[PDB]
Parts: structure tokens; sequence; C-alpha cells
């Protein structure tokens, strides 16, 4: 969207400082600042050095002011290249994003995937955790929480009001229990100040202390960008008022879990390849093809989509959580839901209720667009939906009705032996993936694995 | 009543920049979404908005009478309440409260026996400083306070460290003194404020009242929904009036032991092609044949009627056999003791109403008013005589000369046997369900009733550890 | 008298240790409640009177008749058994706790029990498993045998013994077993109903009585009744 | 013999006698009778309770043990749980598994007794502390001597740190005053030694910072187990009456040592040792070897028994080399099976099976190990060839050969769900047994632990 436009809005605004952002493998983005006297047309297409070595090119797309930092500033995001060879760095996210909207265009089946994302994220007001030879601990606190029900006195001394405890009947009450309406009132601002498109289905939910803003669709790289601007406006707006924001899966024990549901579609010369009258829920048999596939891949799927340890509290056999690997329109426990859109072919879509918000937005949609592609590629059929509930069925029916993993070490595994759908166009590349595998079994799957949880405690230090 | 038109006027003129979308959950706690103002064009009356909640997805339709400016909310916010459809088939949802009072207004009119029911209820609440409680495995408490508390007498300075200053005992003499025994008083005009901008009418036998931590104002009557619809607003002002200065409101039927009860007197009338039916010199206090008969309904079927005017475990605390708690079931001009009490009318034609004593606050106005508009009906049909008013006093005339004035049930177990055993008046005209009924029956059941029977009391410790 | 005995001796042996020990039938929630297991039997002549090989679970036409007495009796027999409001926190639908008016020599959840004695003719008896430490035992055993005497001169027949599983035995089958009330002041109310079993011989007197039902009804019913439970604001403070 | 317990519980004025029985995850129960109640009668009758409604409970003499830390004299004694009507030994009652698996082996004629020994490892610590809520959840043990108070002003009860107390190079059993626990240890000794353990040659009191191991003669199967749970008893409570704290779970300290129970076997018929032949391995009879078959071969399921905690599986990680090569060994460590050096005296000749620990139910660990080595034996299983080399240092290709065992807790006890025929053999193990295990295991253990959050969760993601 033309560098010439940033430039104007770099004029409008009276900018004076530009921070450069890009984004590391696991996924939490990065940046430095330069003056925006230094920022020029050279930048776009020689691009800034940095530190191995780098070389970035700017997205003109993604250009956002700050919200947030006192001095006047300008946000872009840049792609990461090798200085040597000019050439988009491997493992570079927004990179491997790309190269994914680019293999979709040469296969020929559409030209645009849009994705659409539903995150939901807590607030506290204080978290504090800490490991130990002889012991380990966390806790997350926040004033409506239910357990501060018999509080003595608040935090800050002033006096216990009550208003705090989960109730019966629904699960969005309206103030006083709603104690921070105000607070997504800032967020929902900043979001849409920040350029966050906000229509028909869209909306500011908030159940307690858990929250969810969902903005419009956008196309694969750029609603990943989207989904990484969403989490820094709502971290940033909770932190500039006092608070503390998780995206983590699962912070709450004995309550819900912050998923994250991806609408997919599939676009070509401009129009929609997703809808057929004639079809099951008005389902083409490219999307039932897409849904084959990632049926299928689920199991190495879920590397990306679902990536932390954390996650797997979430998808475990118990809440009726989105880990059977059906598609329906009406099951909340099925893994790909189909929304009810009706005779308009634009909104007809698919909704993957598996993701988590965990996850680095950029490979999950890749891997769920490479995934999908391999179903329409290979025609895969997928095993037939389940419309009725499916806690009242006969043991042995339901039997049929395959489970997603639930554990990482086990989707890593998964990952491990069948990756070759990701491999084509040289999205991820077979490098990519042994690093992704190590780097989780290394950082994340073992050193949790040697770690004694408490509650091994309550159960065998008498034995 | 005003159209559309005039909200997407009200919306532009404030600048408002969200939108709440309220609805209603079962038990009568409002539910609530928030979409920007830009989303909010004609399109919403006419599609409605969808959302997710046997019953999943949901359509939201608009009530154009509800809406009013959030005086609380920091963002300049319209708030509107919804009617809950079927997405596929635009059919009311059977278990949406305002749906429910929708039927019953038009159920009403199905009968020509009148077109219009009013209410207007004055309901009654408390305000403390501070409010913990909490349930463990080896013990269990609960505490309000506030500043104003009889019981803190003795404190040597309050909570913020400042001196006692006196001025707290319940007295004997009247119930409503002035400054400064009333501490409350730049809070409740702050609520009155509050509920006068937020277009609540006060005019002739309206007022605000405050004894000690207890308080009350009431307000200009409406029809059954939009009486309910003002019932609602009316504790979501009180309740963010009092939070926003720092108290805590609770409109619970009995906060404190030893003391008054927080109650809701629900006045019904009929109308009809503009005119009053109540009214008639020619009998007893002025009421007609029709007003009789609505009497004798309530009267007949106020055991399982409480299931919805008397909801909670908490509503028979204020309901016991001795407090003079309307448990009697006869009508009256004099007896605060009386379920059913004509009021003083003066004799205008318009002003002649009943106002039912027994319910409180802690219900589904929607439901509540709804299933009295029910009773009152079904005893009009029948033309159902109620047993002879009493003027003369209930505290004291011979004990075996009025020992035949039956009680109300006195428990909630009680009660919902009563509603599980006989609901017909309020299935007829499909107005409840009996599919609503029976899970109103199990909640209730399994929520209320059964978790409260199970945990000891702590006054059980008073009673028997030393067995 | 020995119940008595036991309790003081229990309690102070306790306190003399620094410690503080509770008969209250439920003093702890979600945990275990103290019952009271009562053992009877009738003897002649320095000869049991239970013992019958040929009838069911090795009891007599004496020992049926008797337990029949107990059953019928039951939702007034508690007044003395079960005589607290706190007893109802044991004996409530939900533990399995011993309230299904019918006996067994399986269930955990029948009020009468016949402990398995196989072939002894003296140690056949029946085991009463409703009542707890809370009440008189002096009045509760009392009543127990009034109750099983009042069965024996009218030969009540008691419905058909389970042996079978109380906590999973068709829903509509098993919906015809009568339960104990659930409320102290519901056990009250029925033994003002009937009382004449007790009455009879002059044991109980009409007056004895009406004392009980007005000293559980103004001492204990209605004090606990107008007092609002710390978990009422919990459900409720939010309305 | 009955009689010996008699004029034991007569010669130490006993007053009340402790009747003990074992529950199905292993820890004992317990009721007190008086000792004017404890006569001929309770030999030949039995004992009736309940815990499926009554049960009748029948005494062990051997078990007959003073209780030294009662205040009352007490003797405490195992039994056996059987039915009352039919008088059949109890399907689930541990103490009867490893008795049942006793007969069996004489049914084969494979050998008459079967010799366990075990050095079981275990902490010490001054406090324990912990619990896990909806908002939080939290654990912490402390021990004066602990090398992470280092930096402590003062003690918990106030008194000036005097130091001597960090992990140091070199050495793991120092002397005091790097031995702080010595005088505690000493009382354990005692303890057992005057309980009727026997200690001799290979016998000695060792003592590692806070973890500490005391090693007593093998016995019997059933009695070995016996003595184990025992062994246990006396630890945990010679502590607890000193003011200290002790658990033998397999992995209490993160970055430090885990707690393990090394069980030594051999099978012996006809008073003659089964398990010697001069012609090697090791001096390995081909009954040696084949029992090492099957013991290699079911332990992706046998662990379900011999380390059947989510904790053990903190102790066996591909870590600091933990038991957990499927190979037997006469020098690595890592071996799950490994040949203590006898040289050529044929009586001591055994094999030590070094994956297991504490944490578990003796009976059952026991039983299923024999049971494990028997279908070995009947089977003529052979076991893959023994690694006297370094585990740790080889050619990466040579060593990715060699098998592991599964690393969770979940895992073994489907392996153990798959093939469980080996158990079964005999009535031992009966398959309704095994269910209630995996079922018990899986609700009770594996669900429970794996649907709350882990504090490291929190370092790793709430950033995310
Ligand atoms: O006009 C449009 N309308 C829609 C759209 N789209 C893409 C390109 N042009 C359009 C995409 C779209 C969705 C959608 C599709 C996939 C993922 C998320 C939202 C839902 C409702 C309506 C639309
Ligand atoms: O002019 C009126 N004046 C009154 C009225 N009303 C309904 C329609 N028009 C009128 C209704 C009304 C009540 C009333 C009726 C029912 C419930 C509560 C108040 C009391 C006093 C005065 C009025
Ligand atoms: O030898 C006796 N054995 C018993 C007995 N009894 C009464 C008079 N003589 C005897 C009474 C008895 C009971 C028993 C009977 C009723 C209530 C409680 C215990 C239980 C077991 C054994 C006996
Ligand atoms: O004389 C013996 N010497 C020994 C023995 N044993 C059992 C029966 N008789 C003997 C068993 C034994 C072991 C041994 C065997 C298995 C497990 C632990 C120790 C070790 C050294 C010496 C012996």
């Amino acid at each position: 969207k033309t560098p010439d436009d940033v430039f104007k809005l770099a004029k409008d605004e009276k900018v004076e400082y530009v921070d450069v952002r890009f984004c590391d493998l696991p996924g939490i983005m990065q940046h430095f600042t330069i003056p925006a006297s230094a920022f020029d047309k050279s930048v776009f297409d020689d691009g800034l050095a940095f530190d191995s070595d780098m070389l970035l090119l700017p997205d003109p797309e993604t250009a956002r002011i700050d919200p947030f930092r006192a001095a006047k500033t300008l946000n872009i995001n840049f792609f990461v290249h090798d200085p040597f060879t000019l050439e988009p760095y491997s493992r570079d996210p927004r990179n491997i994003a790309r190269k994914a909207e680019n293999y979709l265009i040469s296969t020929g089946i559409a030209d645009t995937a849009y994705f659409g994302a539903e995150a939901e994220f807590y607030i506290f007001d204080s978290v504090s955790f800490d490991s130990r030879a002889n012991g380990s601990f966390y806790e997350v606190d926040a004033i409506s929480g239910w357990w501060n029900t018999g509080a003595a006195t608040e935090a800050d001394g002033s006096p216990n009001r009550g208003y705090k405890v989960r109730h019966k009947g629904g699960y969005f009450p309206v103030a006083p229990n709603d104690q921070y309406v105000d607070l997504r009132d800032k967020m929902l601002t900043n979001l849409i100040n920040s350029g966050f498109i906000l229509e028909k289905g869209h909306h500011e939910v908030g159940s307690g202390g858990q929250a969810e803003i969902n903005y419009q669709f956008n196309s694969l790289l750029h609603a990943a960008d989207d989904m990484q601007l969403y989490k820094y406006i709502i971290k940033n707006t909770a932190w500039q008022n006092g608070k503390t924001v998780t995206f983590m899966p699962k912070p709450l024990f004995g309550d819900n879990g912050s998923g994250m549901h991806c609408h997919q579609s599939l676009w070509k010369d401009g129009a929609p390849l997703m809808y057929d009258e004639t079809g099951y829920a008005g389902l083409s048999d490219t999307a039932r093809h897409y849904i084959g596939g990632l049926l299928h891949h689920a199991p190495s799927l879920l590397a990306f989509t679902n990536p932390t340890v954390n996650s797997y509290k979430r998808l475990v056999p118990g809440y009726e959580a989105p880990i059977n690997l059906v598609y329906s329109q009406r099951n909340r426990s099925a893994c790909v839901r189909i929304p009810i859109t009706g005779s308009n072919p634009k909104a007809k879509r698919l909704e993957f209720r598996s993701p988590d918000s965990s996850g680095n937005p950029y490979l999950a949609f890749s891997a769920m667009l490479m995934a999908g592609l391999d179903g329409i590629k290979n025609k895969i059929e997928p095993q037939a939906p389940v419309d009725k509930d499916l806690y009242e069925l006969p043991p042995e029916e339901a039997a049929s009705i395959p489970q997603t993993p639930t554990q990482l070490s086990d989707v890593i595994d998964r990952l491990e032996a069948d990756h070759e759908y990701l491999t084509e166009g040289g999205v991820f590349t077979n490098d990519l993936i042994e690093t992704w595998i190590s780097f989780k079994r290394e950082n994340e799957i073992e050193p949790v694995n040697i770690r004694p949880h408490p509650y091994e405690f309550a159960l065998y230090y008498d034995v």
C-alpha cells in the first residue's frame, strides 16, 4: 500500500521517531528506533542494517502510529533478509507467511487467503512465579477474582466491596460485576484509533477477568500482523492503566481457557470459492477438501497452532474442548465449526477452534493454509459431520471420533514424522522444522518435565 | 413510546461512541456486549445481531423503548435491551424473560379483558461500606459492615482511622430521622439525580426515603413489560451510583439479622380503551367486579406464585411467621401483614390499583410481573371470590376467631413444590411454557436449595458442638 | 448409661490433653459425618428371640415384625433418634447416607442393616444405622424399642429387603422406596401427628412429647431459620 | 509360630495389639484392639472388619513386632484379607498377591524360594508445605543443612547461621559437621536393629547431605515386602519423633539426587542357589539369563508397579543418566539391570534391578518383578547383548540401538494395559485387579496432575 502513503502519514502526524519491528522465531516481536529524518526512500529500496547480521526491508502496509509512546512514533514491520545475498531469511516468520501467500498463488487454486481470529485474554492486577531447588510457586491475582470473596480488605487496604463471585445464569454480567468495563473501552478505542475495523459480527465481550475483542478479517500475512498488533495494544493498554494481561492458554485452574478461533476462506479473481447452495452446510468441494486437509494434518498442525506446554491444559479430555477431529455446525467440542452465515457467499468460511493465542500467528495461519491446500490438492474426504451433541451418544459409536494429541511432546513427535505437506513451495523448510522441534524439546518440553509439580507433593510426600 | 429513528437521534446528539447490547438471563441478571457506534445502523432493528450463549446461537432484536445513555461508563455509551429470537425461524426464545413479558402483555389482549396491565414497584435496598464472606470445609463466615451501623457504637476509630462521631444507633420513635442521623443523604440524592437524568418520572406519591442503611426511591408506573425494564434499570443505577461513591448496595431480602428486610411492593391495575377498570364506589373500598376477581386470583395462586415473586432461599428470612411479614392471604385497607393491600387512592378513578406486599427485589421482574398478571387473570376468568377483607388488627383479635386466616408457605423448597404441583394458570396462552417452569423448578433445587441445605449453619455450632 | 459415660470420658480425655472433641453429626462440610449405629435384640428366659434359619437373613418372625415397626415409625422415631438441626446435614440425599426406609445385609444406604453373624442364634440382632450421638440416648433407645414393639403387637410387615445396589437400580423401579424426612422441622411435625406407639403403657407421656416439640421448635428450629446462612450471601448479595 | 507371638505379647507386658493390612496403592491401614482380646481364636477363626462390605482378617505371625513409638505398649502384626463366607484370599489384598506369587513359583518347579533385598533411599527435611488453588499453586521443602540456605542470616529458630551446608566438589558422603544428621541416622539404625533387622557384611548406614539409606539383610519375597513396609514405618516415625519429617518420594528436590529403591533378586531350590555358573557373563546361568530376559522384556509395563507415580518419572529422565537403559551390565549405573560383583561365591550371586523407587507397593513391585522373571524362564526369552563399555560416551549410532524405558507414567499404564498376560499367569494377578489399578492411577493421579498448571509454565508463557 505504497511507500508514498507512509510518507504522508509521517508528515500529517508530525512523526519524530520510527520504530523498526521484526519477529523472532518463537513469535515475540523485536524492535529498535531510528529518528524520522533517517527514514526515507532509500530505506524502502535498500533496507536497514542491524545485528548474526541482518538487512531489514519494510512492509508499507503495516505502518501504525504508536498510542503509547510519549514521543510521536510510527511503527513499521520489516522482513528479515541476509545482508550478503539480499535474500529473505529462511526463519523469519513474516517471510514464512509471505512464501505461503505466494505458494497459494502458484497452485492456481485461489489467489488470496482470508484469515480472521478471535483472541481471548486474561486481565490480572498482578502475577508472580518462581522455580527453585527446594520449591516452586505461581500466583495470579485480581480484585474481582472469585477467590477473593472473604478478603478482609483489598490489595491497597481499601475495604472489600463484594461483587466478585463468578455466578450462575449467564457469563457476561453488567457492572458492577463487570469490573473492567472502562479498561476494555480504552482498549477498543485504542484499536479503533490504530485502524482496526469493527463492523457487523465484531464486538467487545467481557466475562469478569476474561475478555475478547474481534475485528475484521484480512489477507493471511496482514491478518497475522493485525494479530501481533492486537496483542501489543491489548497488553500495553492494560500496562499503562496499572494492570497485567496474559494470552496464555490456561493461567487459571478450574476456569476457562483462552482460545483463538481462526476463520479462513479462499478467494480468486475477486470471488469466493467456499460457497455452494447444494452441498452440506453450503460448502463447496474445495471447502470440504480443505477441511479434510485440516483434520488429516491436525496431529502435526497443533505444533504451530497450539505450541506451548500450557496449551494442553486447555486442550484436555474434560472441559468439552475443541479436540474432536470432525467438522460440525453445532458442536462446540468439534475442531472445525462452520459459522451460520446464510445464503451470502462472501461470508461463507470455516472456523478452526483448536488454536490458541500462545503461538506465532505467522506460522499458525500458514501451517493451517498449508494443511488445507494439501486437502485440496489431494481431494481428501473428511469423515462425515457430527451435528447432534457428542456427550449424548453410545461409547462405541462415538469411539470412531478420533482425537488431537493431548501433549506438546506428542504433537512435536508427530510433526517430526509427517511434515511433508509443509515443505511444499519452500514455505516451511526441512531445516526450520528441525529447529522448531529442537527448540521446543530443549527449551520447553524437557525443562518443564524435569521439574516436580506442586501437586505431586499433595499426592506423594506421604508415600 | 419512541420509534427507532429517535434512538439514532439520541445516539447522535449525545455523541455516543459505543452501544451496549443488553439481554436478560433466566434468573434475572442483565447480560451485555458492546459494539462501536458506527456498527449500529438501521439493519440492527430489521435483521438483528448475532451472538452465542440445545441453544448455541441466537438472534437479538432491539427494543426502541429501552434506549438510555449510561451515566457511569467513561466512554459515551447508549444501552438498549434486546429480545432473543431463533436465528432460523425469527421465533422468540421461549426462555427469554423479556419475551415472556411480551407474551403476557399480548395474551392479556387476546382475552379482551383489558388492553394494558400497569405496574409500579417500590423496591427497597441496603447501603454498606463493605461485604466479605466465604465457604470452606472447616468453616464459614459472612460480614457486612457500614459506618452508620448500630453494632459500631463502641468503635474507637472508624475504618479510615478517623474518630467515631456517634449518631449511629437505631432509636425508638420513628424510622426516618434527619441528619446527622441520616448519614446517607448526599448519596441518596445522587441516586435520585441519576434516576431523574436517566429518565424516571417523579411526581405525586413519589419519594426518596432513607431509613438508616435502608433506602428506597419510588418512580412512575409503566406497562407490565416496560415496568420490569424500569425495574432492572433502577437496580443498575442504584448499584452503580453506590459503587462510584465507594459504597456497595444489595437488594437481597435480608442482609441483616434482627433488622428490616428489603422488599418490593407491586401495584397492579388494568385498563381498556383508555379507561380504568378497577374503580366503582358502589362496591367495597372502590373495587370493581374484575378488581375483586383479580385479587381472588392472586390469593388462590400465592403458594406457587411466590416461586417467581419470592425466589431465593434468602426470601424466607423476611417472610417469617411472626415479623408481621405479609404472609396472610387476605386483602385489606390497613394491614401491613396482608398480601394484597388497596392503597388510599382517595376515590379518583385512575389511581385505583392494588399493591401486592409479599415479593422481594431478589427476583426476575419480568417473570414476577408476568406470573403476577397471569394469576390475576385466571382469577378474573373463573370469577374467583376472595375471602372477606380484614380492616381490624391482626396482631390483636381472638386467637381462635382468626385461626382460619391462611398462611403462605414459608420455605423455598416448599413454594417450588406448589409450583411443581400446579402451574396451569401460567401456561395459559403459552405465556409460560411447561419446559421453562420445569427448568426453573430444577434451578433452584440444584443451585440454591441443595447447596445451602448441605452446608452447616454457623449457629448450629452455638447449639450443638457441646452435645 | 454407658453411652453418656463414653461421651463424657471421650470429651474429657481430649480436654485434659489440650484438645476438643465433638459428637455433633456434621462438623466438617464436604467430609464425613459422625453417626451412631444402634444394635438391638430381644431376649427371653436367658435365650435369644431373633434367630430362625428358614426365614430371611436368619431372622425370626419377631425380628421381622420388629423391623416393620422401626420403618413405619421412622418419620417420627427420628425426632429422638436424630433430634438436632445439624443431624439433617448428615441425613441428606447425596452421600448415600442411611435414609432409605428398607432393610438389607449389603447396603450402607439403608436404615436397618442386619449384621452378618451366620449360624449363631445369640449374635443375631438388627443394626439401626440412622441415629447420631447428638440426641438423648435414654429417650432414643426407648423410642426405638417402643416402635419395635408396636411392630410386634400389630404384626407390621415391612416391604421386601433389598440386597441389590441402591446407587444403581433403574430410575423408576427404585422410585418405589420411601425416604426419611430431610429436615428437623419435618420429623417434629410428624411426631405431633402420630405418637401412639410411644404412649402405650404410659412410657412416654403426651405431655413430655408436647414439651419436646416446643423445645425443638422454639429453641432450635426457629432460631436457625431466622438467621441468614453465609452461603446465602454467596448466592444473593449480587441480585 | 503363633505361640512365639503370645509369649512376645506376654514378656513385653503388651497392652494393645495393632491389626495391620495393606491398602491398594501401598499405605498400611490399621485398627487397635486390646491385648486381652488377642488369643488362640485370632489365628484360627480370624477378625472381622470392612472396607464390598465385610472382610475377614488373618494374621501372619512372622510380621509381629513391638511398636517402638507408641507410649502404650503395642504389638503390630500384618494380616491377610479373606472372604468371610468362602474363606478365599481376597483378590485385591497386596499381601495375598505376594503370597500367591510365592506359591506359583513353587507350582512351576523352577525354584522354591525367591530372595529379595532392597536398598531404598530417603530424604530428611525440617518442614514441608504446599497447596493447589485456582489462582495459585506451590510447594516448598526446607532443611537447615540445605545448600540453598548458605546466605540465611539466622536459622528457623533464630540461632545464628553456622555454615557447612553446600553440596561440595569431590565427595558425596562427608564427615561431620558437614554430615548434619549423624545422630538422627544412628537412632534410625538402632531402631531397626531393635526391631529385628539383620545387618552383616555388605550392610551399612550411608548419609549423603539430607538423603540417606540403610540396607538390611535379604528375605523371601513376601517377607522382604513386609520388611520394606516396616523399614519405611520406622524411618518415617524415627524422624517424626525427633521433630523432622521424611519422604520416600522419588524426586523431592529439583536439581539434586532422586531417591531410588534398588531391588536385588535371586532364586533357590532345595537350598541350592540357581543363579551361579562359572562359565560367564558375570557368572550367570541360563536361568539367571532368561530371568533378566523377562525383566527387560516386560520393563515397559513392569514400571507401572515398580515406578508407579507421576513423580517417579522426574527421577527416570534422559538426563543424569538415570537407570532407563534396557540392558544389563556390570559397570554402568545407567543400566536397568546390573550384576553385583560377587566373584566365585555361588550364594551371593544375584541381579540388581535399579529402576524401582520406594513410592511403590512392594508386594506388587516384588510380585510383578518375579512374574516377569519367570515368564523369562518359561519362554527362554533371550536378553540383548550385555553392555560393558560406557553408555554416556560411545558411538551415537551404536548407542541408538539401545532401547529406553518409557518416560511417563501415562505411557507405562498404557503399556501395562496392552500386554499383561505374564502377570495373570496362575491367577497371581487377576485382570480385575490390573484394571482397577489402571483406572486408579489414571483418574486419581495421571488426570489430576495434568489439568493443573505448572509454575514453570508461567515462566515460559505469561509473556506470550
Ligand atoms: O465483501 C467481502 N465480505 C467478506 C469477505 N471478503 C473478503 C473479500 N471481500 C469480502 C470475507 C468475509 C468474512 C470472512 C471470511 C474469512 C475469514 C473471516 C471473515 C466474513 C463475512 C464477510 C466477508
Ligand atoms: O392518568 C393516569 N394516571 C394514572 C395511571 N394511568 C395509566 C394511564 N393513564 C394514567 C396509572 C396510575 C396509577 C397506578 C396504576 C397501577 C399501578 C401503579 C400505579 C396510580 C396513580 C395514577 C395513575
Ligand atoms: O452370649 C451372649 N452373646 C451376645 C448377647 N448376649 C446377651 C446375653 N448373652 C449374650 C448379645 C449379643 C449381641 C448383641 C445383641 C443385640 C444388640 C447388641 C449386641 C451381639 C453379639 C453377641 C451377643
Ligand atoms: O547362605 C546364604 N547366603 C546368601 C543368601 N541366602 C539365601 C539363603 N541362604 C543364603 C542370599 C544372599 C544374597 C542375596 C540374594 C538376593 C538378594 C539379596 C541378597 C547375597 C549374599 C549372600 C546370600
